[PDB]
């Protein structure tokens, strides 16, 4: 229940749904999130080779698991078990992705 989606059809693959659970936990309203990138979340403890590796991924459009280091709007740290996973449409073709916290 704790999710979002991003569309990589959009200019720098920008969250266009949030759940619930996902606004209680950072702290954002639903109008903060909707066309942002999902890095914003990031901050000066965010393992850079971490970040690298979900880069790969989403190139490759393979999925993966992480933990990371991510900031609150009141700038409160908290570990983040990322699970991000392409979806993709009946001709095979990547639409979106999802991402789960
Ligand atoms: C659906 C989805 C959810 C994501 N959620 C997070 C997140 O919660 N925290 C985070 O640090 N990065 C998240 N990312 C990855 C970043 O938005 C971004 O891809 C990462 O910083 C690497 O890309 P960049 O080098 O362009 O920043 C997510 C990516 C996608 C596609």
């Amino acid at each position: 229940k704790n999710f979002v989606i991003s569309d990589p059809r959009l200019p720098d693959n920008p969250i266009i749904f949030a759940s619930d659970s996902f606004l209680e936990l950072t702290e954002y309203s639903r109008e903060e999130i909707l066309g942002r990138n999902c890095r914003f979340l990031q901050g000066p403890e965010t393992d850079q080779a971490t970040v690298q590796k979900i880069r790969d991924a989403i190139r490759d459009q393979r999925e993966i698991t992480v933990q990371l280091i991510n900031y609150t709007k009141s700038g409160k740290k908290f570990w983040n078990l990322f699970h991000l996973q392409p979806m993709r449409d009946q001709k095979g073709e990547l639409q979106y992705f999802i991402g789960v916290q």
